[PDB]
């Protein structure tokens, strides 16, 4: 019995799969095709898993997809079998395959960031991020407002951290000076105050929350590199939030719009991350003023902004007109990041103070966030069920997830983060992963086609892959 003329085996795009391609030297009638495999870990005495095919359905050879039990390298042997079970010589080849669940989150973060940089980074005169891909014009050569720049910065800083001790450490380090120079174009002196304006010139609007996001990532960046220019930006942002953002109208809390026409409302989205930033600066410096502010932020959020019925946080409160120290009209809409930042804050305060009441609060918020913003899902590509991040603002959701990473740091319970990780695995291998290399961020299940993507949302997803990588590490 003549053997197969050729055998080649290949990894495919799907997990736990080996594509077997074979050529029959000549077609012989009534020949059976035995395809056998074994994981090479068992050695030469390892048992084979075998299937026998009718050669009349593979007259000149063909291909067959082997579904194997796990990631690994496999020996695949083809033997042709004639009458009286007379076996030809066997031919063998090795191939390796993978499991989706063993995907490197870092490799996802880096591969997506390569796309995000390619499509958004340094397209005009500044080493800054474009708002949109595909290219659009508008103000400032299409560069994003500082909120969007900050989303890009969060992604960059998370990758700078996640790439430490990897092949990409040098590359992300390489980018630091231009990343810093780019965001600093938005560090604007206007009306005797220097802070991050929406666009890189005086005369623009300026928001306290825009600033806190940058401050947070400057604090994170400082912890990686120990370059005090990052610490000084985090400190300067905190000083601005403290001196100008905070007052005791509505009982406390941080303002929203500083310029050009100031707001009077107090917002979770500037107060909660101000508390987080205060925690981070306390951990870096041990200076009590930071911890005092963190506690003030938390206490105000608990007293005024948390709905006792579901543990989730309202948007913003405006002052009572007749006594602005008292709360007035409440905007009750609940956004993910406005409960995930209080979660992160509660977790940091627990770690700093060891007061168990902060952890009790944290667990309540985490459960409420998981109930509200995740939903039971079956991933066809992953062949697995989990609670996917429901359709929504990807940057809000990544900012929320920061609180879940913070909570894991305390209790080491991976349940919530496994849902986050499976969401991102599904976003990587499922239909949300667009052929451009961007992700259809409106709905990570893949149900929503997109043809235009913005940096704040794309960068959010790079960030989340990188946060998952840091968590894995």
């Amino acid at each position: 019995i003549d053997p197969v003329g050729q055998l080649e085996v290949y990894k495919t795009s799907r997990e736990k799969e080996i594509l077997v391609k074979f050529i029959r030297t000549n077609y012989v009638k009534d020949i059976q095709i035995e395809i056998a495999y074994r994981n090479t870990e068992s050695g030469e005495n390892g048992e084979w898993t075998t299937i026998v095919l009718n050669g009349d359905n593979y007259k000149y050879g063909g291909n067959y997809l082997l579904q194997v039990p796990a990631e690994g390298t496999y020996e695949v042997a083809i033997t042709l079998i004639g009458a009286n079970e007379l076996r030809s010589e066997s031919k063998s080849q090795l191939a390796s395959t993978f499991e989706y669940v063993k995907t490197s989150m870092f490799d996802c973060a880096h591969s997506m960031m390569t796309c995000v940089i390619k499509y958004y980074y340094h397209k005009g005169p500044r080493t800054c991020w474009q708002t949109y891909y595909p290219k659009e014009q508008g103000y400032w050569d299409g560069d994003a407002v500082v909120w969007g720049q900050g989303g890009g910065l969060s992604a960059f800083v998370a990758l700078r951290e996640a790439s430490v001790d990897t092949e990409q450490e040098e590359y992300y380090r390489s980018l630091e000076d231009d990343m810093f120079k780019g965001i600093q174009h938005f560090w604007v002196t206007d009306h005797g105050r220097t802070a991050y304006s929406v666009y890189p010139d005086s005369g623009n609007d300026r928001f306290y929350d825009d600033n806190v996001w940058i401050g947070l990532d400057m604090a994170k960046w400082y912890a990686i590199s120990k370059d005090v220019r990052y610490l000084n930006q985090a400190k300067a942002v905190w000083d601005y939030l403290s001196q100008y953002g905070w007052d005791n109208t509505c009982g406390g809390g941080v303002h929203w719009k500083e310029l050009n026409e100031p707001s009077k409302s107090k917002h979770t989205c500037s107060t909660a991350p101000t508390g987080v930033l205060s925690c981070k600066l306390y951990q870096l410096t041990h200076e009590q003023k930071y911890l005092d502010k963190a506690i003030e932020c938390f206490n105000w959020l608990q007293a005024y902004m948390q709905d006792p019925s579901d543990h989730l946080y309202y948007d913003n409160v405006s002052p009572d007109p007749e006594d602005p120290t008292q709360p007035g009209r409440m905007e009750t809409n609940k956004y993910s990041y406005n409960s995930g930042q209080p979660l992160q804050l509660a977790c940091l305060l627990y770690k700093i103070t060891k007061n168990e009441s902060y952890l009790t609060v944290a667990h309540q918020i985490a459960e409420a966030c998981h109930k509200k913003w995740f939903t039971s899902y079956h991933s066809e590509v992953l062949q697995r069920d989990f609670n996917i991040l429901a359709p929504g603002h990807a940057w809000f959701n990544t900012v929320m997830c920061r609180g879940f990473f913070e909570l894991y740091s305390i209790d080491k319970n991976p349940s919530y983060l496994e849902d986050v990780r499976n969401t991102m695995l599904h976003a990587w291998f499922g239909k949300a992963h667009h052929i451009s290399g961007l992700i259809n961020d409106e709905d990570l299940s893949g149900a929503v086609s997109m043809n235009k993507w913005e940096i704040l949302r794309q960068a959010s997803l790079v960030e989340l892959y990188a946060l998952l990588a840091i968590w894995e590490s």
